């Protein structure tokens, strides 16, 4: 099909394999702006001009696992590994808050020290200010996860990676793509908003393998979906491989909104760790969220997912204000709620 006929299929919602896949393939100029049109007018209609803002703190960069692609694997020595006090946690949430944050996110490895009853305190207090809690601690059992519901947290974030079970076997070599759904789908079954998603550009990931991300997160009509590029990090097995391209993992977010019109879908650091400037265009492509920085120093700088993320250098508190002035300068508007999903009921 031309591009003109791959449009008018997406427009008319049929979302085949083929058309997906014909999408993601297609590299003129002309058919990726048009694309990145259709979902920047699908956001506005279903979910609007707020972008919301969600403030993460990565509380601990300690991890269990050894993920071959992630600077925090447990194999990387060449890392100062650290842990905020609890009370250190609560504190920061509420200066965050403070700052006018209606969503706290706290992310970290797969430390235990934390699990489940440290984590659970943690998120009773925070709760007590009034904000959304969203928990991005990867897998735990079900009664981990089930305690922290119990003491508020509202939604949970846990990328599938790639929906391709033997490429998530070799990168995730602790665990599995079934392992990884059940705990999807506990998370849902518990009540928890839960968001999904990708990264694009993964060693061996093909455009078959993108086209079964999207039809995956189709399938389980996620909440919230967070994608990004890959991107090499120096002391990982992956050091020498490519990073992911921008303008494909743009077009998965575009495609994305395109499926899932009522999502929550952020414009993530990576995404302006590639390209500068390159949060601001994915917000104008589909993306209605930003998550600001707030870790504070002197960890900022020790949560290396991958290399050379930005707002590292900054100050403590630079970040909110950065992603307010971002979205005023978008012609954008705050979110005035917690900014939950609004679900559209279709057809
Ligand atoms: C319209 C003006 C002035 C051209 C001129 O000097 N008259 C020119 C000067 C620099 C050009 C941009 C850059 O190239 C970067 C980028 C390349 C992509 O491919 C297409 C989009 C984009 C954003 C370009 C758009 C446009 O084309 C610009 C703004
Ligand atoms: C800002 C640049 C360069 C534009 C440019 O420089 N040309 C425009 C100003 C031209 N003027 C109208 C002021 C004067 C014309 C008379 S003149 O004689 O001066 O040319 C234009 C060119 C292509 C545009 C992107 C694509 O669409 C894809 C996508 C659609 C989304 O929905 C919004 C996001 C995104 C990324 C777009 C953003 C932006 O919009 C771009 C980069
Ligand atoms: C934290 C300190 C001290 C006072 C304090 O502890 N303030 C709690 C405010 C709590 N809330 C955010 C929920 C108020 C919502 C009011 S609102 O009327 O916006 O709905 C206060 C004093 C001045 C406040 C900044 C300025 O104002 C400018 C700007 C306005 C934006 O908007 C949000 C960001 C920013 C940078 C503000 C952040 C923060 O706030 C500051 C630093
Ligand atoms: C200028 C930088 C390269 C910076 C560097 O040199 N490194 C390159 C890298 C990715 C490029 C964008 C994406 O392609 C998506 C989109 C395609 C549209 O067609 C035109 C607009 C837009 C936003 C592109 C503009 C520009 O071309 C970008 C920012
Ligand atoms: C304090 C720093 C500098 C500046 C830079 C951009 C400013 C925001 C934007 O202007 C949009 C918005 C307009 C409303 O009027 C009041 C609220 C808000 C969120 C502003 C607050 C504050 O003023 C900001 C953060
Ligand atoms: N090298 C890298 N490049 C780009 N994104 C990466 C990356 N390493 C990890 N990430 C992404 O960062 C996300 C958060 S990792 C932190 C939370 C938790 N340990 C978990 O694994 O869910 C991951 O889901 C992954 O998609
Ligand atoms: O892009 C990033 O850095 C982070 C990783 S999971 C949330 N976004
Ligand atoms: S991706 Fe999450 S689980 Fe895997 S090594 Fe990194 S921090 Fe640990
Ligand atoms: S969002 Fe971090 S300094 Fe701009
Ligand atoms: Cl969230
Ligand atoms: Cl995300
Ligand atoms: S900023």
């Amino acid at each position: 099909m031309t591009g003109r006929e791959i449009l008018e299929k997406l427009e008319r919602r049929e979302f085949t394999r083929e058309v997906l896949k014909e999408a993601l393939s297609i590299n003129d100029r002309g058919f990726n702006e048009a694309l990145f049109k259709l979902a920047d007018e699908i956001r506005r209609k279903y979910v609007g001009d707020e972008v919301h803002i969600r403030a993460i703190i990565e509380f601990s960069n300690v991890c269990r696992k050894n993920c071959l692609y992630c600077g925090l694997r447990r194999d990387n020595k060449n890392l100062k590994r650290y842990r905020m006090t609890p009370e250190e946690i609560v504190e920061r949430a509420r200066l965050a808050v403070q700052f006018g944050a209606k969503t706290i996110v706290l992310q970290s490895g797969e430390d235990p020290y934390x699990m489940p009853d440290v984590i659970s305190d943690i998120v009773k207090e925070i709760k007590k200010m009034g904000v959304a809690v969203t928990l991005s601690l990867g897998e735990w059992p079900r009664e981990y996860y089930e305690k922290w519901k119990e003491a508020g947290a509202d939604r949970y974030l846990l990328r599938h990676e790639t929906a391709n079970p033997v490429l998530h076997r070799k990168l995730r070599p602790d665990t599995s793509f079934e392992n990884r759904l059940n705990c999807l789908l506990t998370l849902k079954e518990l009540g928890y908003e839960t968001g999904a998603g990708s990264m694009v550009g993964l060693p061996g990931q093909t455009i078959d393998d993108l086209v079964d991300d999207l039809l995956f997160l189709k399938e389980h009509d996620f909440d919230m979906v967070g994608i990004g590029p890959f991107i090499p990090h120096p002391d990982t097995p992956l050091a020498n491989e490519k990073k992911g391209d921008f303008t494909l993992t743009l077009k998965m977010v575009a495609l994305t909104r395109i499926l899932l019109p009522d999502s929550n879908i952020p414009a993530t650091t990576a995404m302006g760790t590639i390209v500068p400037g390159g949060r601001e265009i994915t917000l104008r492509c589909g993306a209605n969220v930003i998550m600001p920085n707030w870790t504070p120093s002197p960890y900022r700088q020790l949560y290396q997912l991958y290399p050379g993320k930005i707002c590292v250098f900054e100050k403590d508190t630079a970040c909110i204000p950065c992603v307010m002035k971002m979205i005023e300068l978008l012609g954008r508007k705050p979110g005035r709620d917690w900014g939950g999903r609004k679900r559209v009921f279709e057809t």
